DNA sequence: CAAGTGTGAGGAAAAGTAGTTGGGTTTTTTTTGCAGTTGAAGACA
């Protein structure tokens, strides 16, 4: 039950939390060592950097259900391990991601952290429409300045194989 | 043929809050024994 800046801070925090839970199932499923884990961290460390700057009372951040996978997608692309469609289908099919419902957290309490123009909107609101999927991957790249930072973006001779 | 600024709204969701009701205490301001006695109507010198 918190409104305003600090409501945002833990909405921030919770967002922080689930992405991390997302990443570790990431490792278990793909077993792609420290590497997958740490690149993902700093990626959001980088994402956080900008959020603090336009703070004051900037509440444009609260990321969408999609921002998290865009983040993991961007980081993977760095690592260039896989593909998007395959990743998305696999994730939905096995609920590999905690993406769908936001009750996990470790919140019990973050849940009650009331919603404050936030936390309630997190975890499992809806399924992606059209580009919409990327309509934010691009934004994240925008926030990130990702292309300069990370090598070989979107590539994969593996998507071609997957496709044939 | 084609690419590019400016921008209004549509939509979602948990909890609150509405309407309609009821419950709910609350809260509350037929003589059966006795003995005596008074007053009565009636009566009298």
């Amino acid at each position: 039950k918190l409104i305003g800046h600090e409501a945002k801070l833990l909405f921030l925090k919770s967002f922080q939390f689930i992405l991390k839970r997302q990443i570790r199932w990431l490792i278990t499923e793909m077993r792609f060592p420290k590497e997958f884990e740490h690149v993902a961290k700093i990626i959001w460390l980088k994402i956080l950097k900008t959020i603090n700057d336009q703070p004051q009372e900037e509440l444009k951040l609260q990321l969408h259900m999609t921002s998290t996978i865009s983040i993991l997608y961007l980081a993977s692309t760095h690592l260039s391990l896989p593909v998007y469609t395959c990743d998305y289908i696999k994730w939905i099919c096995t609920a590999k991601m905690p993406y769908f419902q936001a009750s996990e957290i470790l919140p019990k309490s973050w849940r009650i952290q009331l919603p404050n123009y936030y936390v309630s909107i997190l975890e499992g609101s809806i399924s992606p429409f059209n580009g919409q999927l990327y309509n934010k991957i691009a934004l994240t790249c925008g926030m990130i300045h990702f292309k300069e930072f990370f090598n070989s973006e979107i590539s994969c001779q593996g998507l071609l194989l997957k496709l044939v």
